[PDB]
C-alpha cells in the first residue's frame, strides 16, 4: 500500500515510512 | 527473473524493480 511522506511528498511502500523519515530527517 | 530481498521491509520481488520500490533522501 502507498503513503505519501509528510516531509518530502514521495510515494512510498507504508512499511518503508518509519524508516525513510528516519533517515532522510 | 531474479527475486531479491527488500532490506526495509524484507518482502521479495524482482530485481529489476528494487531500485523503484526503494525511495532516497530528497
Ligand atoms: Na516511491
Ligand atoms: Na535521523
Ligand atoms: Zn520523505
Ligand atoms: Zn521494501
Amino acid at each position: 500500500f502507498q503513503v505519501q511522506c509528510p516531509v518530502c511528498q514521495q510515494m512510498m511502500p507504508a512499511a518503508h515510512i518509519n524508516s525513510h523519515l528516519d533517515r532522510c530527517l
